[PDB]
């Protein structure tokens, strides 16, 4: 069901060296629905390429966009397992500090602040 239920360590790894090629520019992010989720739907896609100078604001703009949310909806995003510190960190930062030994970084949505 999960991303790294479906791919090797060896498989993630040479996909994220194969991003670092191609979009050399880009922070390969999983982003997943906590499997709890009642309310949110799930995304389209997991593996999304992020711009490196989009700060964490932007990255929840852009996949409550995604979504299609309105405005009164909850929209909670947990990055390599904890809260955000601060949204106004650059991904390209975001990524050196809270990147997978995989090359990945995992985030994960859910409407509770409770996951
Ligand atoms: Cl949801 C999401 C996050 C980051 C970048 C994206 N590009 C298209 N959709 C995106
Ligand atoms: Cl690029």
């Amino acid at each position: 069901k999960t991303f790294k239920q479906r791919r090797t360590f060896e498989q993630r790894v040479e996909d994220v060296r194969l991003i670092r090629e191609q979009h050399p520019t880009k922070i390969p992010v999983i982003i997943e629905r906590y499997k709890g989720e009642k309310q949110l739907p799930v995304l389209d896609k997991t593996k999304f390429l992020v711009p490196d100078h989009v700060n964490m604001s932007e990255l929840i703009k852009i996949i409550r966009r995604r979504l299609q949310l309105n405005a009164n909806q909850a929209f909670f995003l947990l990055v390599n397992g904890h809260s955000m510190v601060s949204v106004s960190t650059p991904i390209s930062e975001v990524y050196e500090s809270e990147k997978d030994e995989d090359g990945f970084l995992y985030m994960v949505y859910a409407s509770q602040e409770t996951f």
